[PDB]
């Protein structure tokens, strides 16, 4: 670990709790990137690369720009160009999407 870098203690404090249900998601379920890009949700919860909360979806087609791990850390596994991340708050459930006016 590392204590100087970001803050407050390491593994406890999880914010992974209270969006899966509050939002509607779970593993195993279908959801969209921003309401555009489909996928089938792996994983939930904050990455090692960047910072914030991720989700570790598989899209169905090669349309991704990873393969299930990021450079050295590991989430989920899948075929090459398959797997990508998204902000979670960006990431809803599939369908009841449609601003139409804007």
């Amino acid at each position: 670990g590392s204590s100087g870098s970001s803050g407050l203690p390491n593994s406890d404090h999880t914010t992974s709790r209270a969006m899966l249900t509050s939002l509607g998601l779970k593993l195993g379920d279908r959801v969209v990137i921003a309401g555009q890009k489909v996928g089938t949700l792996r994983f939930c919860g904050t990455t090692e690369f960047a910072s914030g909360q991720w989700a570790g979806i598989e899209l169905d087609e090669p349309e991704g720009k990873n393969n299930g791990s990021v450079g050295r850390v590991q989430y989920f596994k899948c075929a090459p160009k398959y797997g990508i991340f998204a902000p979670l708050s960006k990431i809803s459930k599939l369908k009841d999407s449609g601003p139409s006016s804007g």
